[PDB]
């Protein structure tokens, strides 16, 4: 129903576009990317190494990108304040470039005639939302908004269920993470973060992340009670969260499984998944959940100290939540 | 000095053999493998995808394996009771097939005339040792010994230092582990461990391990205080330990750093390393340490709750610790 | 309509089974595998790293494997002679273990009451068929038959169109091939084929193949005019043929492209594909074509000396041809 | 003896530097790179994922890079016309950025006081050389020179031996090539070459190359008689040439082995290699040959039509030829 514009046609930009057409929950009417012209967009959207060929039509017709017969207006504007969102009829804009994450920069989209702006990344100052955790706190007064990180959309729905039930005294998270566009194929320059320059095919690579800490802004009761870090490993897609956490109320592993499977079939349905199957990462390729709890993989030392494992397609899970949020925003207009 | 026989020319057999000649600490004089003919042994020892071409000479000469000029006796004996280790003059036998890990099956090497057996794997009942942790607890009465698991040999020297200075109340360990010979190139049969059957190039694979619980047996104070699990990731070699633990005494991160660094210079030198460098996994390929503490990669929630990172070359570190163990058993005969 | 048994639930067995239900061209009524129980068959069939989760339903129910509501008799017989194919109504048996490839060993399925046997591998003596090339030479006298290799099914349809139109004086093929179930994760034992034991993730591995020479059996006019070799490379699936051939009659690259495009739209449709798109290997993952000509990747030196590139999903292409071969066999009884 | 400056501290710039210090054939006195400051250089040079950690000493000392006690002056200029090579005393400049490969752009180094420039890539107009093939046609008049490409350096020495002895009438070349710094970790923008945009870990990627044709410039007799293409595969390093050629004089395979072994032992020593071992790509990691002919991997259809296989470390071999070419240039001053 709501008409959407996407700034940036990267993995997130294209996969949000793909998720909008598959779910039908929003309508993509404009795309802006200064480094990908229209024919190149046809090709980049049609063919995907990770998620296969688009099931649908995609063609260049009279200067438009046409997907499933729906023409999309294309801008090639390096400055966000110069994108005529309002001319193209784009009410919400997905800011997915990764370089306009502050409320000051992301706000440029309001100049072109856009009413609301969703940042597809963590934000220093924009209010962060995670579907099924704190989305119901959104209101019409917020015009610039963040959907947090993929890792945050994994840990947070799991953290919520475990806090609400047994209470998290303190937790340390490791994410074993698929490679991303920011890494390099062979040892190369990554001036800010030296490890991230090292060959992504050859290396387990330790990285910093604020994704755990950030759970404290979508679940305030956990503020200052979570942090962690990442290992980038050589797979194309799908990441796993490893949450090590002390609970204050006693929790048998079967209890943890009981409450998580309850949440998965009830209000967190389609956001937090549950499985007892002998799954590996490629089993969650193109899986739309934010988080799928892996019963068999985790381990408890005692009733108050556990290791919990949850899978997430860092590409497809996150992109589907960016669509799910925009549909909630538009239901509350 | 002590004359060693190796059962099984697998990854461990060849690299134990390789580390022997490189360190000179022991003298290899026999190999038994019944699926690998002498000519094939030349090639498999000469060429290594992970550790590069053997720096030295290897040839098949008059039915022996001649490495740097030292002729080695070759057996093709499917049954260990039937290997004449004594005739060949092998004081110690390394038991590296991974199927003779119980004291009963391992003992067969004594029938052939060997006096001692080192098991290059965890054992149900054979006594386990970790260099730098309980190797002095070894005495001439023991004739069937285990050198534990490569993972235990990474976690133990770190647990020891941390527990010595701060006390470990409890810990949960994740190891992000390189692929091994037991895994498959594509989805294949692993009847008892369905996940280890899934294609190793495609998948992050969750796995059970006893390496953390095993640390209870070489540091008895830690018995019942540690467990863990592993992820298999598509890299050829080098693995990392992620120890989340609670300490009863306050430990500022700079205090954890000082003590581990101080241990690495002192009694534990060459077993536990210390680094502040921006390292990635391949920086440790063919590194002879058991455990290298990674200062920058670790993170602390607070003075009591820490996530500590240690690298290990699961192939080369472990193989050097088997050679080291046998060296120490010789210094006390 | 024709009722089919599968011997071996390996990569080919399961994907032949998957292709039978997806296409609906045959009915799988029976499977034999001595190393894979009923339960484990549910999991291996349902979850696939390469081709994703089975679209449809799979459960164990009353000792039978139930796919899309169709029950399947499960045998655990090591000896092919002793499989009661006739009691379960298996008229054709797919011999997919790759250890019963001779007409003598393959005949063993007729003992248990099967009428016809399709070896899902090349055979030393059994007549070999390629769909769209020589499958019309099949008749009812034949009971033991081979569907050739995945590589022959890629090369033969292209070779046919090139020979038909311009005449192949001679040619040499390279296949750059994805990793298979016979390779090793780390340097391991491969006594017949020393290169094939070197670690499949680390290495480009040269290999011998008879697949180019076998095109001489399905197109007798090319007997003695083709040979070739392979490189194994670290991808899970999808391979490519590289055909360097001399042409009798003069052929500009544009004429080659026309006749290949024509053949792909006409009598070789669904078997030979044709594309001018900027494709890469993963664009053919789960592509059911035997052979897809890549127009942009090929190059001519001159009107008589050219290099032609053709993609093949070595798993899913070949598996669909086995079902197509059996369906054509049912039509001619 | 000759003093050398390196423009660009990428894979080629660092490994030429590494080869200069290990062979001792030239002295690196200066390095320019605008995106990599002094302390970053110490790290990127010290630790290499492919070639291992540097064997020697490297430190930042008083604004100079000090390698094995030799201090190196570190520029940070974007416009080569403004590097003060003269003042640092760099007589030869290695132009290794990839963006200054024309005589006019590379000529900019002469304005800074350098006397000659070696382009470490193919050039549109600068004369190209391959050591062991046409390097003796260099003379003191040439101030701007190209060292051709890693692939040309592999094909040219093999093509010269085959052509000197049997006569190359026509050849088509495929190179199966390791991933490079121009590729992407996941599907990403590559506006001029769309296939090079697709995820390098997931894909066999066809590509154009002028390497086989360029052989016609260093061996004028084969001008217009060679061309080829490439496939990029997911390995970190080491590539292979696949040469399908037709000969004028008859050549049994054993005659081809004989004359290639002969040239590898005699005047092409250290440039062209020869082996009969069951080698795989990793067996050539850090191998310094231009080309190693793999006798067992190649195949003949007949005495006039053969496919020949030659391996090359596309990073280390090429880097060592750059040092060698500068050693030759210094000798003819
Ligand atoms: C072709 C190779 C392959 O990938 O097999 C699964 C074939 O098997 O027929």
């Amino acid at each position: 129903k709501v008409k959407v514009g996407v700034n940036g046609f990267g993995r997130i930009g294209r996969l949000v576009t793909r998720a909008a057409f598959n779910s039908g929950k929003v309508d993509i009417v404009a795309i802006n990317d200064p480094f990908i012209d229209l024919n190149y967009m046809v090709y980049m959207f049609q063919y995907d190494s990770t998620h296969g060929k688009f099931h649908g039509t995609v063609k260049a017709e009279n200067g438009k990108l046409v997907i499933n017969g729906n023409p999309i207006t294309i801008f090639q504007e390096r400055d966000p304040s110069k994108i005529k969102w309002g001319d193209a009829g784009a009410e919400y804009v997905v800011e997915s470039t990764g370089v306009f994450t502050t409320m000051e920069k992301a706000g440029a989209h309001l100049q072109g005639g856009a009413k609301r702006v969703i940042i597809s990344a963590p934000s220093a100052d924009a209010p962060m939302f995670v579907m099924g955790v704190n989305h119901e706190k959104y209101d019409n007064s917020l015009k610039i908004i963040s959907n947090a990180s993929c890792t945050t959309n994994c840990l947070a729905p799991l953290a919520k269920v475990i806090h609400d039930n047994f209470g998290i005294v303190e937790g340390l998270m490791t994410t074993v993470h698929a490679i991303t566009a920011t890494q390099k194929t062979v040892d190369g320059p990554s001036g800010k973060l030296w490890r991230d320059g090292r060959g992504a095919l050859q290396n387990i690579i330790p990285a910093s992340t604020g994704a755990a800490k950030a759970v404290g802004k979508v679940i305030p009761e956990l503020n200052g009670k979570l942090t962690g870090m990442a290992f980038r490993v050589p797979t194309a897609n799908v990441s796993v969260v490893d949450l090590t956490c002390r609970l204050e109320k006693p929790a048998k592993y079967d209890d943890i499984k009981k409450v998580v499977k309850q949440a998965s079939e009830g209000p967190l349905k389609g956001i937090l998944g549950y499985t007892e199957h002998q799954v590996v990462s490629s089993d969650f390729n193109s899986d739309t959940h934010s988080s799928t709890f892996d019963a068999g993989a985790g381990i408890a030392l005692n009733d108050h100290f556990v290791k919990l494992i949850s899978w997430y397609d860092n590409e497809f899970g996150y992109s589907n939540r960016v669509v799910d949020l925009m549909a909630h925003m538009a239901s509350k207009e």
